[PDB]
DNA sequence: AAAAAAAAAA
DNA sequence: TTTTTTTTTT
């Protein structure tokens, strides 16, 4: 016979028996009160560019969660991922960049100074084998940054064999959702950062909202903790061979979904072709905005008096003087 | 042989023997009349916002029933659950927030008034083990409010070990139905409130109505008693450092299925980031709608006349004026 | 040896000996001819709404048979059962409503006119024991209307003790068939009505008709005699506080299987929240269809000429006029 | 001492001594040859519909054999047995219709022409009591068509008294086989027709053929001689009250196992509610197929020219013209 | 506006 | 002696 009619008793030792019975089967940290749940606090890793994570509040992507990137074509998708790869690899944590569209140039990564010899990579044929590779590489290993590019190009297995022009209703999104339901609970276990980047397809006929959307199904936007999109519009003509020649592209990044900081605070980044995120280009620009450095004429007056008035102002010697860096940024932080 | 031909007699002594014979084998509270079944009446727990539980008719979530939440991406489906947790915790009833998608930040809970040290929690890997943990914690427990988040993420065991991209027809809903068939009878016996929140997936091809649905199968919607879904779209820019800066998210709450009150009566709440339900914001907002407080220009004229016309109007002193609270709500209640 | 080669003789005194032989052992009411079996004729009981049991041909659910209700969520599966309880209870016959999904609010029964103190009830944990309660209460009792709710919730004993996510091949249907095979022969023998209400679960892969079904096995759909199902679609906003506010839900009722009358004849019922079946609200609608009442402008011309043109037209004075009802219905039955 | 090991010698007078030894000990009808056993010819009784027993090859149910009927829900399992009862009752043969599920309404039989005062009947509770009544009424009686309905409801003794939901493995089929081994050799001795009608329960997992079966075990399917199943899917709306109103149910009848005629020859029958098998409806339908009557437009031209083009075409005057029946059936049988 | 193929339990 | 939906694409 079973146990009789029970109300919650008005003294609370009874759930201690439930705690002891839970600990019999499902380990040790299955039920913890939140006060001594020490690893539940947010852990932060930066993004290289200070203006990017002046917007994310904390100071970078929170560990153990899902971040994702999307936006229009040729507008700064892989560059931010490469800079996060280099900044993450600068503390010895191993980073793994799988591919889907085979677009990564090795010398472009060499131009951003990231190590090719300690960069894992895979170019899968189908999307299934590549995402399986990422899944098996995350859980057993202690790698630090897994990054899947171009979820549009993760083709599913059941249409890589069929003829071109067959009906395949609901096959990309089902694979992506059934994949991330498996990968969701494992990633926070190992405190690892994952970024899925994306492309854009339209959606034909809606009377509300913006007519753009991402592919890969609606299961992605639920799980992710921070969503950034980029909208690269114009380029800047520098003093290339003392002439107005295309040498840098202007862009902007704004956060769309966020849950560790207030959202919708945007950011402006400059990108030079073949050179990536100009951190020295944004450092002296943004420090004159809150005026911790001087805003003046040809010389921003300091102890050195070696400042030109151009796109090059102080980068010739702040490479050899990195010691001004710490006292000019963390004040807003 | 057995008893002879039965028709019920035209005097009702015979069923008293059946009442005695039922009482011999199945306890005492097996068969009662409805007149003296005193614990069958509904008990109500509110959820912080006066505007929310003015829309539920009774005055909050009914005890011993099943409530459920859904809604589109990032619309404060988790914050209303957190507020229900805090309002339940403010009376000493121990509340247990398990997880499935690993999204709860501890400092977000500390901002919303709920105590960290008296909140049970669990972040299981398998959904099956976590739901078993919740069910076993309910029955012997004296707990008051259990809550599972994100039933999309309660993955079953039969696909947590299989390869990615395998056919698993009818596996989520079977786990959910076979779970709630077990947990249906135990919950009303201990007068305990449980809420299941959810996400949204599409549905390919329906000629009538809405193309939206919830995952986790149809079996959840039957067992529930109150179903609220929220749809947050826009935001409000206040006077953040005297500038239109993103400080509050606007949303609305409507009920769909309800069986302890009139249904479909909706509600409007604004939410500030890092602050949750602006209860002092909705308080004077709804109070001038029935004119229990005055509506005028820069001063909504009362006996003290300390009223601005902004986002901050009178919350600076009604936070320390508790006596306005009980006399501006019970008139409609 | 035994009796020799016997063909049936061409004179019929021989079966009278067999009648005396069956009369020797198995009582008196074993073999009777159909010409004098006076209790084999159908007895009826009305069901509150006139338009409901106009559609059933006879005039209500027949006694001694099995009635089953199903349908999608929140569509008056429970309220039509409550109205049958009230209509059966109005003539002194004691009714017994068991509970399985713990949804019967007492004040909802209070507003629908059924007496609280003369309603038997049970909320069993294992559905096996609940069917045991109903079976033991039927046969010895003189109870008039038993009704089992929510046969999805009648859980079997063999999985109320096991873990969640255990394989339990074909356990609901075997218990339902094993209860109903015992309960079938006893129900007609005491001329008593049973009502089994249900839910809806889908079914994977059928290329014909409807993909929907009921749970609880195919045993139930055989034994039942009259099968109603409801599909509530829309609601009506009356002149509540002279405003379009939700006060009535619209629904329809069609029979599917019937064996006392022609089938497939449907009906249309309004349901007001907190009011149930407005019999006055369907009374004037069905009476104007065959025009025993007048169809005119704001005034329909009778001996009073006090009729409005709204949702409320004449229910103010037919509440005090009991003589109108018996002469406006008998012409179609 | 016994006789030696012998071969049957090459002249056959010795077996006549064994014939005399057999007939001395077991009567006269013990051993008879092929020729002078005149009652081993098949005797045929029709079954109301000409289109039904035009598909059984012979012309109806063969006497002294076992016929079984099964099919899905509400598909005229009951009405074909009723029509066989009526057609067998039309020649003074006494019919015995015992029940198991208490479904027979007497007025439904009153509409179908079967006489009520000469129809024996019983509604037992035990299955062994019902089969005992059938057995004790067959062997002494001169009864002509015994019929047990719905062998799914012939509950055995050992679970009509025990608790509900107990292990009762192999109890239905054991009672059925132990009935049929006793009843088989007695039925053919008195040339009586017995028909069992049945129900359908599924079978858990077979990847070939049909997943459906009958209950009652595999003992019945051996002993049967003609096996029919009915599958009623659609209905037909005639010109009832000059409107497309539900008045006709459509179905088909096919045979599965047969051993007096070639099998698998199907049939098509319309059924009207409250009217049964429209033999006058099928009559002109089958006659136009071999075109012994005229197939034309609004008038099929014969000597009277009183034929419409509707559902009602010739039934108004073929009721008064009984001489048209014999010229349609004798050409094909 | 038109679209498909999937299984493991007694 | 059945139990159970999963998901957009342009
Ligand atoms: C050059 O090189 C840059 C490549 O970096 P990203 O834009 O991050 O990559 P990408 O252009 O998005 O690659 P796509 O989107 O597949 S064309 C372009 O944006 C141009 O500025
Ligand atoms: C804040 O408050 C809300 C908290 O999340 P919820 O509304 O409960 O659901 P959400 O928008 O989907 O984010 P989730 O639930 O963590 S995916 C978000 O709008 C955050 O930006
Ligand atoms: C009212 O009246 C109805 C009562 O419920 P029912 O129609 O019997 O079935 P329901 O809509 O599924 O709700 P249930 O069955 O109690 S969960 C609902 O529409 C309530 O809103
Ligand atoms: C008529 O004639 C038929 C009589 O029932 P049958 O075809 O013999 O079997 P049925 O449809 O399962 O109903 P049952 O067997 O009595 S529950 C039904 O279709 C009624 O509507």
């Amino acid at each position: 016979e079973e146990i009789s009619k029970k109300f919650g008793a008005e003294r609370e030792k009874a759930l201690n028996d439930a705690l002891k019975l839970i600990e019999k089967d499902f380990g040790k940290g299955s039920i913890m009160r939140l006060g001594e749940r020490a690893e539940q606090k947010v852990q932060v890793m930066s993004s290289g560019s200070l203006a990017l994570d002046i917007a994310l509040g904390s100071g970078g992507y929170p560990k153990g969660r899902i971040i994702e990137i999307y936006g229009p074509e040729s507008s700064g998708k892989t560059t931010v991922a490469l800079h996060a790869v280099a900044q993450a690899q600068k503390e010895g944590g191993i980073a793994a960049f799988i591919d889907a569209e085979h677009a990564l140039d090795p010398a472009y990564a060499a131009a951003l100074g990231v190590n090719i010899d300690e960069l894992l990579l895979s170019q899968p044929d189908s999307g299934e084998q590549g995402l399986e590779i990422a899944g098996k590489l995350i859980d057993s290993g202690a790698v630090d940054l897994v990054v899947v590019d171009s979820v549009a190009a993760l083709v599913p297995r059941a249409e890589i064999d069929g003829d071109i022009g067959d009906s395949h209703v609901g096959l990309q999104a089902r694979m992506m959702s059934q994949a991330m339901r498996k990968l969701g609970a494992s990633i926070n276990k190992t405190k690892t950062i994952a970024i899925f980047i994306n492309q854009l397809r339209e959606k034909v006929g809606v009377m509300f909202g913006n007519p753009e959307t991402t592919p890969g199904g609606r299961a992605l936007k639920f799980y992710a903790s921070v969503r950034l999109d980029v909208r690269g519009n114009t380029q800047i003509k520098g003093t290339g061979d003392q002439k107005e020649t295309n040498v840098g592209k202007e862009t902007k990044i704004k956060v769309v979904k966020n849950k560790v900081a207030p959202p919708f605070k945007e950011a402006v980044v400059e990108i030079m072709y073949g050179e990536g995120i100009s951190k020295t280009g944004e450092l002296l620009k943004i420090a004159s905005d809150l005026d911790i450095i001087k805003k003046a004429g040809a010389w921003y007056s300091y102890k050195d008096e070696k400042i030109g008035q151009g796109s090059e102002n102080a980068k010739k010697y702040l490479a050899e003087h990195p010691e001004i860096f710490d006292e000019i940024d963390k004040q807003v932080r």
